[PDB]
C-alpha cells in the first residue's frame, strides 16, 4: 500500500510544524534522567576488603582476658588475615602485644630455664637470724695467730694498737707480718638478665614508657590510648578497619533529614552523691565536656548502676550468689590496690631509717666480690658503684635517677591515683525488690542519672521458692535505647555488610546486655550443677567476605519506573491529544470515506509516534552511557528494553484513544490514567513481593508493571555486575527465579499486542458513526430506479430537499458510502458492483464540515488530498500549479489553515474537495455560513470548474440556487419534480415592491385590474401581478406609469422583482433578587442532577481517595510497641548451624559435645514442651554425608593443599568492576561439611578437624544467593554455631601459694603488716583461679540476625548446663531461656513515635486536601463552561447584576460541597481513624472539612478568567492545589524538627506568610488535631492525662479564623476581577452618502472599544417598526458595535461611547439599560442540560413577577412540543438556534439584537422564524439583524446599513439602497435577440453564451421599452418565456466591499 508514505509525511509535517512538543518531548526525559546523574554523583558507593572480627571475651572467661577484650574492641576492627582466635587450638589474639612479648622473653630465659635453680638457693638462704641480730655479733674470738677473728695474745692490745711484731694486725690475722661464700660464682644470673634487657623488650621500657614516665600524663587522650593498646593489645595492620555500618534505614529519622540529631536527655551536673566527692569531680568532667559526654553516657551504667531481681525468693539470692563472680573479684582488686595505703609507710622505711639500708652502704671494701659490683663490668650497662644511683643515694640528699626518687614518688603518686579511680565504682550493684513493678519505677527513677544496668526479672518463681526448678527461665529488661528492639529480628532491607558498627549496632556488647546474661545463666548453671569446671565464652563474629555495597542500589529499583513513567508521560499525553484531535474534527470519517482503511491509519499514526520515541530513547541511552549510572549492564540491551517499552506504551495510548471524543479532554485523561496504571507496580513492591506466586503475568497485564519487573531484575542484577548481558539474558535467571528478564520483556511485548489488538476492536464497534460487535468473520451519472434523475455532465445540480424527505438518504446512497445496490446508478459510467475502485478517484467530495487540516500550509493541504488518490509527485506539482491559479490565493502559499481567513477555509475546502480529476462532484453546502464576498469569490471558484465536471451542490439557501447554477431538482419525499432550469421552472407572478398609501394604491388598480398589495408593511409596498398572459399593461405600464407620476408621491423608489425560489421551494412542500437567585439555583440543581459524570464523578472519586488514604494508615502498625522475645536460634527460618568438637583428650569437653549435638539436641527444646511452645521437634536423625561433586568440587580439593588456604580461594574481583560479593566459584571453602542432621529443626555441620574461617568466610556467598529471593526479609540459612575446645593459652604458672612467697619477702622486714593487706591477701588463691580460665569454648554468632549473639549464649550456657550436671537427672529436662522485655517507654523515647505517627497523619492529611481539591475544580469547569460558550453575559442582560450571580454561585457551591464533607466525615466516623470522631474532635474536623471549601472556593473562582478550555483547568488546578498543599505541609512539618536560626523563619512562614493558603490551614489543623491526639493517648497510660480542647484560638482555632477571613476577601478580589461621553447627536446624514419622538429611539453617535478606530461615529437609532439591519463586511465585522450595544463584554467606553438603550446612555447605567435588549447569542448560547425548563429558567428577569405565567409564557415558541422535551444537548443544528431565538423575544422587548437569527436550518423552519419576525415587528418590538445570508437581511429588513472600513456607508430601506447600487432573463438562437438587445435597447450586457437561457441586464431605467418587445413581441424574437428581476441585494453589499 502507498497510502503510508503520504500519511506518515503527512504525521511528520504535524511534527514538525507544531515545533513545541516535539522540543520539550526530545529535550525533557534528558533533563528527568540529568536528575538520577547528579543523584548517582552525590550518592556513592562503598567498597570494602575481607573482615576477621577478634574474640569478644564475656565475663564468665575470666576478669582479665574480658577486661582487655573489652578494652581492645572498642572500634571492632576488621582485619583482612585471620585473627588467631578462629584457630582452633589457640584462642586468645593478645600475644603480640608488648606485654605479651616481654612476658614470652621472661619465663623463657629466667624460669623456663635450668640456671635459675642454682640461684634459688642463694634466694631462699635468706640468713635472717632474728636472736642474731639488732647489733648482737659479739664473740669472745679467742683464736690466735689465725682468723676466719681479731688475736688478743698479747699485753699491750689484741689488734689496734698491736699491729707491731705482735699479733694480729689486718682483716687476716697474722703474728709475724701483715697481710655458700660464693652466689651464682659470684655473678649469678647475669649473662640472662643481660640478654633479657638487650632484647626487643627494651622497647617496653626506653621506647614507650618513656612519655608515660615524663609527667603525668604524656598529651592528648588519644595518644595514650593508643600507647595502652599496644601495651595491652599489640594487633597487627596497626589500628584496625572499620565498616561504619552506612545504614540509617531504622528509624533515626533525626540524622536524615531533620539536619543533627539531638541525642537523649543528658544529665544537668554532679549533684552530690555518695562517692569520694573527688569522683564527683570526674564525673562532672566527663559529663559536661562534649569530647566525652558521649563515650562516659555510654559507660556510666557499667561502672556505676545496679542490677534488679523481682522475685527476692531464696533463690533468687542463691543464683545471684553465684552471678556476682566477677564484681567479689573486682572488690579483691581494689582491696589489693588499696593495700598500698597501708604497704607504702613500711617500704618507705627501707630508705628514711632501716638497718639493711646500711648495710649495702657498708659492704663496699672485700663484700660481694672485688669493689667492682656486677662481676666486674659483666656488661657496659651493668658495673658501677650504684651508691649514688636508683639503689640509694642517702636516707636524705639533694641526680637523673638518684635514690629511690623519681621512681618510689611517682609509683606511689600513680598507685593512690589509681586506687582514686578504682573507688569511682559500684559494687554492690545488685538491688533486691519484689513484684516487679516497683522494678519499673525505680528503674525510670536511675534512667534520669543514667545511674542503671539493667532488671533481672524471673517469671514462675514466687518469692518463697528456695529450690530452683529443672527448667529455670528468667528475663532482662533492658533501656530500649541500649538495646536492640525486640519487634524486628531482621533489618528487613538486605544491604551487604558484616554489620559490625563498634556503637551503632552492637548495643548487646557495649549496652551490657551479654555481659549480664552470661553473669545470670553462668551463676544458674553453678547452682543446678555445683560440680566446678569452669568454661567461659570467647564470642566471634562470623567472617565476613569483601564486599561493595553500593547506597545508589536502593534507588534505580524503586526511582527509575517513576522517572520512565514521569518522562513519557507527556508523550502520552501529546499522542492520545492527536490521535483523538484527528476524529473529533469528524477528520477520520473523512480519510475512511476518502479510500484510506483504518488499518493503514493505525500503521501510519504508530510510525509516527515510534520515530520520535526512538530518537528520544537513544538520546536518553547516551545520556546513561555519558552519566556513569549504568555502567556495566550493556551498552544495546537497555536500548532494547526501552524500545518494548516504548512501543507498549504506544499501544496503550492506541487504546486510550477510544472511550474519548474531545482532544482536550483525552489529553488531560490520558496523563492521569497512564500513572493510574503505573500504581500497583509500586503496591507489588511495597509489601506485597514475599506473596508472589513465581508467575506475575496476571498482575503485569499493565505494560509499567512488566517495565517495573524488568529493572528490578536489572537492579538485582546489577549488584554482581554485567547486569543483562547477553550470555545471561534470560533461561531462569536471578539465582533460578522462574520469572525472566527476557520473559518479562517478551509478555510486555505480548501486552503491547493485544493492548492494539483490543483498540482495533474497540474501534470498530465503540464509535458511533459506524460499528458492528461481534463481527464473527466466517450523460454522466444517472439514476433510472433507486427516484429519476439524470445529473448532465456540465451542470450544477442544486439537488434541493426538505431536512429528512430524501435530501440526505438519497446522496449517501449516491456517493457509495452507504449503498443499497439493485439500482441504476450508473456513476460515470459505471455501477455500484464496485464502487471501491475507479469511483473514489474520481468522485471528489465535500461533507458539510472542513475537512482541512489544523497545522497543515495550504501549499501541502493539496499536495496531500491530490498525492491521496494520486499516483505521481511531478504531476503534483503541475496539479497544484492549476489549482492555486484557479483559486487566486497564490499570496497566500505558506500560510497554514489555522491562520487561514475564516471565507477562505471554506474556498480551499471546496478547492481541495475535488482535485483528483474528479468527473463527478458532491457538494454538502459549499457556502454555509460565508462572507457574500468570498461566497462569490467561490462561486466564481465553481463556475471556473464546469468545464467537464458535473458538480452537485445541496444547499438550504433557496435564493443561491437560482444563482448558482440551471437544472434545480428539488425531491419532494420521493421521485424528482422538474430538472429544469429556475426560469423554466419559476413558472412551475411577478410582485413589484413600490417604497400615501391611498395615492400609491391609486396607481396599481387605475392602471391594471389584477395588482394586490400582499403586504403593507411599515415604510413597504409589495405590489402582486400576474405573470401568465398580462400582455403589456400589467408587465411595465405600471413603472411607466410610477415612472411618469413620480415628482408630486415621495416614494423615490421602484423596482420589479419576480417570484423568489424560498416560495417555490416551500411550494412543493430589591424584591428580584429573591426570584432570580431562586431561578440560578434550579438551573444548577437541574444540571446537577442530569449529569452523571459531574455529580457523582465529583461526590465518589474524592470518597475513592479518602478511603485509599485510610486503608493505607490502618495497616500501619503501632511503632511504640516493644513486645518480649523468647531468644532461641528458631525465631528465624530453617538455618544451617555447624560443630566443631576440639580438644577431644578432655573427658567434659566430648560429654558436653556429646549432650550438645545428641542426646537433648541443639539448643534448649527439652523433653517437655520448653523454648518452642508453637515449634514442635521432629524425629529425623539422619546423620547423612554430602554426596560428591566430581565436577571440579570432588577433584580441585582432592590435590595437595598445606594448612595456609586449604580451598583454593575465591575471586574478590573489587579492582576493575564493583561486584559486590565476590561470588566465588564451585572450589568455595573446599569439601562440604562431613554430616548434615538435624534433630529439632535445623541442618548441624560437623566441621571438627576441619578449617572453620577458610569455609564460614567462602560458602556465605554461595548460601545468600540461593536464599536472596526478593531481597527484603531474605534468611541466610546460617547464623553460627559454637567451637565446643580450646584452651586460653596464657594461665597463671604460679597459681597458689604466691602469698607464702609473697610473706616470705615480707618476712625480714615491716613489708609484712597493716589491716587492709591482710584483708586483700586471706582470699588470693579464688582471685588468681578466676583471673583466667583453662578450657574454654567459643561461640560464633551472624550479626546481620539482630538476635543472635544472644541466643548463642542462651545455648552454650544450656550445653554447659547440661553437661557439668553428674550421671543422673537427664539433661533432656535441664535448660534456661532468657527473654528480653524493654522497659517502658518516656516522654522523650515516645517523642520519637509521636513524631513518626505524625508522618502518616500529615500524608493522610496531604491525601484528604488532594482529594478534597477536585471539588472546586469541577466547579471551576462548569463556570468556564457557561463563560466561554456564553451564556454568562446573557445571564447579565437578562439578569441582575454580576454580584447577586456570584453569590448564588458560591450558595450552591457551598451546598454541592456540604454532600462532599458529609461523606468524608462519614467515611472518618468509621473504624476510628486516628480518634478523629471523638465528642472532643470531632467538631474540629468537620469546622475544619465546612470552612475549607468556604476558603478556597473564591480562590477557585478567579481561575475562569485565565482558562479557557473547560478541561485543562480541572487538571492545571488540581495539580496546582496539590503542589502547594504538599510544599505547605512539607515546609511546616519537616522544619518544626533543631534551633539553627531556621525556627524563626519556620515560626514567621507558619505565621504570616503561609497562613493565608487554605491548604496550609487544613493542614495545620489535622496535623495539629494528630499531634494533641497524639499528646492525649501518651498521657493517658502515663497518668497526667489533659484537657486540649480544640479551637485554641491560636494553634487550631486561626486556621479557622483565616479560613473564614479569607474566604470573605476572596470573595471581594473576585468581586473586584470582574469589576466617556462628550457628546452626540440626533442628526442622520449618512443617507445621503432632529430628536427622539419615536419608540425604541435612539439619538446617539458611537466610538470604538478598543485601542483602534473599530467602529466610530456610527447613526442615530431605529424607528418603532424598523428591522434596521446592522450589515457589514468581515473588515467590520460588527462586533464592536453589537458588544457595545448590548452583551457587555467588549463594551469599552473608549473615546465617546455615548449609545443608550432607548431610555439612557449606556454610560454608568448598562446595567439598568440591558433589561430591554436581549442578545440572540450568536455563539449558540444553550450551554445547559435543562429539557422543556431552560426557558423555564430563561424567562427570569420578569419587571415585577411571574411564577403563574411562566408556564403558559414558555408556551409561546416556534413550534413547542417538537423537541422540548428533548435534551438540550441532543437538540439539531438548528434547533438550538431556534431555542435561542425563542428566548431572545420572551418579554416584547421594545429592540431585539437578533444577530445571525438562523443558521443550518431548513427552509421549512426559516419561513416560520421570518413569520415570527414580522408578526414581532407588527406590534413596534424593533429588531436588529446582522446575519451574513442576504436572504434573511432581504426578507426581513425593513431598513439596512452596511459598515465597512469601520464606518456606515449607506442606509434607508433595502429597495432604495439597492436601487442607488432589472436583469432580464429569456427563454427561447441568440441572433435576433443579441439584434434587439442592441438595436431597441442601447444599453445592455453579455447575453451569458447561448443556452437558450440568457440574461439580459439593462444599466437604464428605461423599463417601459422592456414590455411590448418582451411579451407581445415574444415570437417576434423567437422567446418561449420571459421574465425580469432586479438586481439581488447581495450584488449590492458585494458592489460596496469588492
Ligand atoms: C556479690 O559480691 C559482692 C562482693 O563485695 C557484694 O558486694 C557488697 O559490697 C558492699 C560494699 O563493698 C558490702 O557492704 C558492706 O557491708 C558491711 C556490713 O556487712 C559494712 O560494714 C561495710 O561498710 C559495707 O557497707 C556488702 O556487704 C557486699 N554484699 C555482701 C552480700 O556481702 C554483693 O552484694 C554480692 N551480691 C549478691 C547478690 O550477693
Ligand atoms: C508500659 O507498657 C506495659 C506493656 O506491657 C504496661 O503493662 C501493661 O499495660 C497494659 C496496657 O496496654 C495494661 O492493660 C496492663 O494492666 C499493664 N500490666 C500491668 C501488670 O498492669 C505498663 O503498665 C506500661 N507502663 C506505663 C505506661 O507506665
Ligand atoms: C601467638 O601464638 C604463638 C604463641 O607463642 C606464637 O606463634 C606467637 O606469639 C603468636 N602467633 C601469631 C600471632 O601468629
Ligand atoms: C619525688 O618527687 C618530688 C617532686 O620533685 C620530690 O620532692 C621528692 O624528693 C621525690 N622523692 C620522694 C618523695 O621520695
Ligand atoms: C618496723 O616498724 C616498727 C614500728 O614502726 C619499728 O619499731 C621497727 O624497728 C621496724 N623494723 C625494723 C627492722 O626497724
Amino acid at each position: 500500500v502507498r497510502q503510508i508514505q503520504l500519511l506518515l509525511w503527512k504525521n511528520w509535517t504535524l511534527r514538525k510544524r507544531q515545533k513545541i512538543r516535539f522540543v520539550v518531548e526530545l529535550v525533557w526525559p534528558l533533563s528527568l534522567f540529568l536528575v538520577l546523574i547528579w543523584l548517582r554523583n552525590a550518592n556513592p558507593l562503598y567498597s570494602h576488603h575481607e573482615c576477621h572480627f577478634p574474640n569478644k571475651a564475656m565475663p564468665s572467661a575470666g576478669m582479665l582476658p574480658w577486661l582487655q577484650g573489652i578494652f581492645c574492641n572498642v572500634n571492632n576492627p576488621c582485619f583482612q588475615s585471620p585473627t588467631p582466635g578462629e584457630s582452633p587450638g589457640i584462642v586468645s589474639n593478645y600475644n603480640n602485644s608488648i606485654l605479651a612479648r616481654v612476658y614470652r622473653d621472661f619465663q623463657e630465659l629466667l624460669m623456663n630455664a635450668p640456671e635459675s635453680q642454682h640461684l634459688g638457693r642463694i634466694w631462699t638462704e635468706l640468713h635472717i637470724l632474728s636472736q642474731f641480730m639488732d647489733t648482737l655479733r659479739t664473740h669472745p674470738e679467742r683464736i690466735a695467730g689465725r682468723g676466719i677473728k681479731d688475736e688478743e695474745t698479747l699485753t699491750l692490745f689484741l689488734i689496734k694498737n698491736i699491729g707491731l711484731s705482735d699479733s694480729v694486725v689486718y682483716l687476716l690475722i697474722n703474728s709475724q707480718v701483715r697481710p655458700r661464700s660464693w652466689g651464682g660464682i659470684l655473678s649469678d644470673m647475669s649473662p640472662r638478665i643481660q640478654e633479657f634487657i638487650h632484647r626487643p623488650s627494651m622497647q617496653d621500657l626506653l621506647w614507650v614508657t618513656r612519655p608515660l614516665m615524663q609527667n603525668g600524663g604524656p598529651e592528648t587522650f588519644t595518644k595514650l590510648m593508643g600507647i595502652l593498646s599496644d601495651l595491652l593489645c599489640g594487633y597487627p595492620e596497626g589500628g584496625g578497619s572499620r565498616v561504619l555500618s552506612f545504614n540509617w534505614y531504622e528509624d533515626n529519622n533525626y540524622k536524615a533529614f531533620l539536619g543533627i540529631d539531638s541525642t537523649r536527655k543528658d544529665p544537668i551536673y554532679s549533684y552530690d552523691r555518695r562517692t569520694t566527692s573527688f569522683c564527683n569531680a570526674l564525673i562532672q568532667s566527663l559529663e559536661s565536656n562534649p569530647l566525652t559526654k558521649i563515650a562516659w553516657r555510654a559507660a556510666k551504667p557499667l561502672l556505676m548502676g545496679k542490677i534488679l531481681y523481682t522475685p527476692d525468693s531464696p533463690a533468687a539470692r542463691r543464683i545471684l550468689k553465684n552471678a556476682n563472680s566477677t564484681f567479689e573479684e573486682l572488690e579483691h582488686v581494689r582491696k589489693l590496690v588499696k593495700a598500698w595505703e597501708e604497704v607504702g609507710p613500711q617500704i618507705w622505711y627501707f630508705f628514711d631509717n632501716s638497718t639493711q639500708m646500711n648495710m649495702i652502704r657498708d659492704t663496699l671494701g672485700n663484700p660481694t666480690v672485688k669493689d667492682f659490683l656486677n662481676r666486674q663490668l659483666g656488661e657496659e650497662g651493668i658495673t658501677a658503684e650504684a651508691i649514688l644511683n636508683f639503689l640509694y643515694k642517702g636516707p636524705r640528699e639533694s641526680m637523673a635517677n638518684f635514690d629511690w626518687r623519681d621512681i618510689f614518688n611517682i609509683t606511689d603518686r600513680t598507685l593512690r591515683l589509681v586506687n582514686q579511680y578504682l573507688e569511682c565504682l559500684v559494687l554492690d550493684k545488685f538491688e533486691s525488690y519484689n513484684d516487679e513493678t516497683q522494678l519499673t519505677q525505680r528503674a525510670l527513677s536511675l534512667l534520669e542519672e543514667n545511674m542503671f544496668w539493667a532488671g533481672v526479672v524471673f517469671p514462675d518463681m514466687y518469692p518463697w521458692t528456695s529450690s530452683l526448678p529443672p527448667h529455670v527461665k528468667y528475663k532482662i529488661r533492658m533501656d530500649i535505647d541500649v538495646v536492640e528492639k525486640t519487634n524486628k529480628i531482621k533489618d528487613r532491607y538486605w544491604d551487604s555488610g558484616p554489620r559490625a558498627d563498634p556503637v551503632e549496632d552492637f548495643r548487646y556488647i557495649w549496652g551490657g546486655f551479654a555481659y549480664l546474661q552470661d553473669m545470670v545463666e553462668q551463676g544458674i548453671t553453678r547452682s543446678q550443677v555445683q560440680a566446678e569446671a569452669p568454661v567461659g565464652i570467647y564470642l566471634q563474629q562470623m567472617p565476613y567476605p569483601c564486599f561493595v555495597d553500593d547506597s545508589f542500589m536502593i534507588i534505580l529499583n524503586r526511582c527509575f519506573p517513576i522517572f520512565m513513567v514521569l518522562a513519557w508521560i507527556y508523550s502520552v499525553s501529546m499522542t492520545v491529544k492527536s490521535i483523538v484531535l484527528e476524529k473529533e474534527l469528524r477528520l477520520k470519517e473523512t480519510l475512511k470515506n476518502q479510500g484510506v482503511s483504518n488499518a493503514v491509519i493505525w500503521c501510519t499514526w504508530f510510525l509516527d509516534s515510534f520515530s520520535i520515541m526512538s530518537m528520544s530513547i537513544f538520546l536518553l541511552t547516551i545520556f546513561i552511557m555519558h552519566g556513569r549510572i549504568l555502567h556495566y549492564s550493556d551498552p544495546f540491551i537497555l536500548f532494547l528494553f526501552l524500545l518494548a517499552f516504548s512501543t507498549a506504551t504506544i499501544m496503550l495510548c492506541f487504546l486510550l484513544s477510544t472511550f474519548f471524543s474531545k482532544a482536550s479532554l483525552a489529553a488531560a485523561c490520558s496523563g492521569v490514567i497512564y500513572f493510574t496504571l503505573y500504581l500497583p507496580h509500586i503496591l507489588c513492591f511495597a509489601w506485597q513481593d514475599r506473596m508472589t506466586a513465581e508467575l506475575k503475568k496476571a498482575v503485569s497485564l499493565l505494560s509499567p508493571v512488566a517495565f517495573g519487573f524488568g529493572t528490578e531484575y536489572l537492579v538485582r542484577f546489577e549488584e554482581q555486575g554485567l547486569g543483562l548481558q547477553w550470555s545471561n539474558i534470560g533461561n531462569s535467571p536471578t539465582e533460578g527465579d522462574e520469572f525472566s528478564f527476557l520473559l518479562s520483556m517478551q509478555m510486555m511485548l505480548l501486552d503491547a499486542a493485544v493492548y492494539g489488538l483490543l483498540a482495533w476492536y474497540l474501534d470498530q464497534v465503540f464509535p458511533g458513526d459506524y460499528g458492528t460487535p461481534l463481527p464473527w468473520y466466517f450523460v454522466c451519472v444517472k439514476n433510472l430506479v433507486k427516484l429519476n434523475i439524470t445529473f448532465y455532465e456540465n451542470q450544477i445540480t442544486a439537488f434541493l430537499g426538505h431536512n429528512g424527505a430524501g435530501k440526505t438518504t438519497t446522496l449517501s446512497i449516491l456517493t457509495g458510502l452507504l449503498p443499497p445496490t439493485s439500482g441504476t446508478v450508473l456513476v460515470g459510467g459505471r455501477d455500484i458492483e464496485t464502487s471501491l475502485d475507479a469511483v473514489r478517484q474520481s468522485l471528489g467530495m465535500c461533507p458539510q464540515h472542513n475537512i482541512l487540516f489544523h497545522h497543515l500550509t495550504v501549499a501541502e493541504h493539496m499536495l496531500f488530498y491530490a498525492q491521496l488518490k494520486g499516483k505521481s509527485q511531478e504531476e503534483a506539482q503541475l496539479e497544484m500549479e492549476a489549482m492555486l491559479e484557479d483559486t487566486g490565493l497564490h499570496h497566500k502559499r505558506n500560510e497554514e489553515a489555522q491562520d487561514l481567513s475564516g471565507g477562505m477555509q471554506r474556498k480551499l475546502s471546496v478547492a481541495i474537495a475535488f482535485v483528483g480529476d474528479a468527473k463527478v462532484v458532491i457538494l454538502d453546502e459549499p457556502t454555509s455560513g460565508v462572507d457574500p464576498y468570498s461566497r462569490r469569490s467561490i462561486w466564481d471558484l465553481l463556475l471556473k470548474y464546469r468545464s467537464g465536471r458535473t458538480i452537485i451542490m445541496s444547499t438550504h439557501h433557496m435564493d443561491e440556487a437560482d444563482l448558482l447554477g440551471d437544472r434545480i431538482a428539488i425531491i419532494a419525499q420521493g421521485r424528482l419534480y422538474c430538472s429544469g432550469t429556475p426560469l423554466f421552472l419559476k413558472n412551475c407572478g411577478l410582485y413589484l415592491t413600490l417604497v400615501d398609501v391611498n395615492e400609491l394604491m391609486d396607481v396599481v388598480l387605475h392602471h391594471v385590474p389584477e395588482a394586490k398589495l400582499v403586504e403593507c408593511i411599515g415604510q413597504e409596498l409589495i405590489f402582486l401581478l400576474p405573470n401568465k398572459n398580462f400582455k403589456h399593461r400589467a408587465y411595465a405600464s405600471l413603472f411607466r406609469e410610477l415612472e411618469e407620476t413620480l415628482a408630486d408621491l415621495g416614494l423615490s423608489s421602484f423596482g420589479i422583482s419576480d417570484t423568489p425560489l424560498e416560495e417555490i421551494f416551500l411550494k412543493v412542500t430589591t424584591q428580584l433578587v429573591l426570584q432570580h437567585v431562586q431561578a440560578l439555583l434550579v438551573k444548577r440543581f437541574q444540571h446537577t442532577i442530569r449529569s452523571h459524570k459531574d455529580f457523582l464523578a465529583q461526590i465518589v472519586l474524592p470518597a475513592t481517595f479518602v478511603f485509599l488514604a485510610l486503608m493505607l494508615s490502618i495497616v500501619i502498625p503501632p511503632f511504640g510497641e516493644y513486645p518480649a522475645l523468647t531468644l532461641h536460634p528458631w525465631i528465624y527460618g530453617q538455618q544451617y548451624t555447624f560443630f566443631s568438637m576440639d580438644e577431644p583428650g578432655s573427658e567434659q569437653f566430648t560429654v558436653l559435645a556429646d549432650v550438645l549435638l545428641n542426646k537433648p539436641g541443639f539448643g534448649n527444646r527439652c523433653l517437655k514442651e520448653g523454648w518452642l511452645p508453637e515449634y514442635p521437634c521432629g524425629n529425623s536423625t539422619p546423620w547423612k554425608t554430602p554426596s560428591v561433586s566430581p565436577n571440579i568440587t570432588q577433584l580441585f580439593q582432592k590435590q595437595k593443599w598445606t594448612q595456609v588456604n586449604p580451598s583454593p580461594s575465591c575471586r574478590c574481583s573489587t579492582r576493575e568492576k564493583l561486584t559486590m560479593l565476590p561470588e566465588c566459584p564451585e572450589g568455595a571453602g573446599g569439601l562440604p561439611p562431613p554430616q548434615r542432621t538435624q534433630r529439632s529443626t535445623e541442618i548441624l555441620q560437623d566441621l571438627t578437624d576441619r578449617n572453620i574461617s577458610d569455609f564460614l568466610v567462602k560458602t556465605y556467598p554461595a548460601l545468600i544467593r540461593s536464599s536472596l529471593k526478593s531481597k527484603f526479609w531474605v534468611n541466610e540459612q546460617r547464623y553460627g554455631g559454637i567451637s565446643i575446645g580450646g584452651k586460653l593459652p596464657v594461665v597463671p604458672i604460679t597459681g597458689e601459694a604466691l602469698v607464702g612467697f609473697l610473706s616470705d619477702l615480707g618476712r625480714i622486714m615491716n613489708v609484712s603488716g597493716g589491716p587492709i593487706t591482710r584483708e586483700a591477701s586471706k582470699e588470693i588463691p579464688d582471685f588468681l583461679k578466676h583471673l583466667e580460665t583453662e578450657d574454654n569454648i567459643k561461640v560464633w554468632f551472624n550479626n546481620k540476625g539482630w538476635h543472635a549473639l544472644v541466643s548463642f549464649l542462651n545455648v552454650a550456657h544450656n550445653a554447659i548446663l547440661r553437661a557439668s550436671l553428674p550421671k543422673d537427672r537427664s539433661p533432656e529436662e535441664y535448660g534456661i531461656t532468657v527473654i528480653s522485655q524493654p522497659l517502658n517507654l518516656t516522654k522523650e523515647q515516645l517523642s520519637e513515635i509521636t513524631v513518626l505517627t505524625t508522618s502518616v497523619d500529615a500524608v493522610v492529611a496531604i491525601c484528604v486536601i488532594f482529594s478534597m481539591s477536585f471539588v472546586p475544580a469541577s466547579f471551576v469547569l462548569y463556570l468556564i463552561q457557561e463563560r466561554v460558550n456564553k451564556s454568562k453575559h446573557l445571564q447579565f442582560i437578562s439578569g441582575v447584576s454580576p454580584t447577586t450571580y456570584w453569590v448564588t454561585n458560591f450558595l450552591w457551591d457551598i451546598m454541592n460541597y456540604s454532600v462532599s464533607a458529609g461523606l468524608v466525615v462519614g467515611i472518618f466516623i468509621g473504624f476510628q481513624k486516628k480518634a478523629y470522631t471523638s465528642p472532643e474532635n470531632l467538631p474540629a474536623l468537620v469546622a475544619l472539612l465546612l470552612l475549607y471549601g468556604w476558603a478556597v472556593i473564591p480562590m477557585m473562582y478567579p481561575a475562569s478568567f485565565l482558562f479557557d478550555v473547560p478541561s485543562t483547568a480541572y487538571v492545571a488546578l488540581s495539580c496546582a492545589n496539590l503542589f502547594i498543599g504538599i510544599n505547605s505541609s512539607a515546609i511546616t512539618f519537616i522544619l518544626e524538627l533543631e534551633n539553627n536560626r531556621t525556627l524563626l523563619r519556620f515560626n514567621a512562614v507558619l505565621r504570616k506568610l503561609l497562613i493565608v493558603f487554605p491548604h496550609f490551614c487544613l493542614g495545620r489543623g489535622l496535623i495539629d488535631l494528630a499531634l494533641s491526639q497524639a499528646v492525649t493517648d501518651v498521657y493517658a497510660r502515663f497518668g497526667e492525662e489533659h484537657s486540649a480542647n480544640p479551637f485554641h484560638w491560636d494553634l487550631i482555632g486561626k486556621n479557622l479564623f483565616a479560613m473564614v477571613v479569607e474566604g470573605v476577601v476572596y470573595f471581594l478580589l473576585t468581586l473586584l476581577v470582574q469589576r466617556a461621553e462628550p457628546t452626540k447627536e440626533p442628526i442622520v446624514d449618512e443617507d445621503d452618502d432632529k430628536t427622539d419622538i419615536l419608540r425604541l429611539h435612539e439619538l446617539t453617535k458611537i466610538y470604538p472599544g478598543t485601542s483602534s478606530p473599530a467602529v466610530d461615529r456610527l447613526c442615530v437609532g431605529v424607528r418603532p417598526g424598523e428591522c434596521f439591519g446592522l450589515l457589514g463586511v468581515n473588515g467590520a465585522g460588527k462586533t464592536t458595535t453589537f458588544k457595545m450595544l448590548t452583551g457587555d463584554t467588549t463594551v469599552t467606553s473608549g473615546d465617546a461611547t455615548v449609545a443608550g438603550k432607548s431610555i439612557l446612555t449606556n454610560i454608568s447605567e448598562v446595567h439598568q439599560n440591558m433589561g430591554y435588549c436581549p442578545q440572540f447569542d450568536a455563539i449558540d448560547e444553550l450551554l445547559t442540560g435543562r429539557e422543556h425548563l431552560y426557558l423555564y429558567a430563561r424567562l427570569r428577569g420578569v419587571p415585577a413577577e411571574e411564577i403563574e405565567k411562566v408556564a403558559n409564557w414558555s408556551i409561546k415558541s416556534l413550534g413547542l412540543t417538537v423537541y422540548a422535551d428533548c435534551l438540550a444537548g441532543t437538540y439539531s443544528g438548528g434547533n438550538k438556534r431556534k431555542l435561542s431565538t425563542a428566548i431572545a423575544l420572551i418579554g416584547c422587548p421594545p429592540l431585539v439584537l437578533l444577530d445571525e437569527p438562523t443558521t443550518g436550518m431548513d427552509p421549512q423552519a426559516r419561513r416560520m422564524l421570518w413569520n415570527v419576525i414580522v408578526s414581532i415587528i407588527r406590534e413596534g418590538r424593533a429588531v436588529v439583524l446582522t446575519s451574513h445570508s442576504m436572504e434573511e437581511c432581504e426578507a426581513l429588513c425593513t431598513r439596512l446599513a452596511i459598515m465597512v472600513k469601520g464606518a456606515f456607508r449607506c442606509m434607508g430601506t433595502i429597495q432604495h439602497l439597492k436601487s442607488k447600487f432589472y436583469i432580464v432573463t429569456m427563454k427561447i438562437d441568440l441572433n435576433p435577440v443579441e439584434q434587439f438587445f442592441q438595436g431597441n435597447f442601447p444599453g445592455s450586457v453579455q447575453r451569458e453564451r447561448h443556452y437558450n437561457m440568457l440574461q439580459f441586464q439593462v444599466s437604464s431605467s428605461s423599463l417601459a421599452r422592456i414590455f411590448q418587445l418582451l411579451l407581445s413581441h415574444k415570437d417576434s424574437l423567437l422567446i418561449e418565456e420571459y421574465s425580469v428581476t432586479q438586481t439581488t441585494l447581495d450584488q449590492v453589499f458585494v458592489n460596496f466591499a469588492k
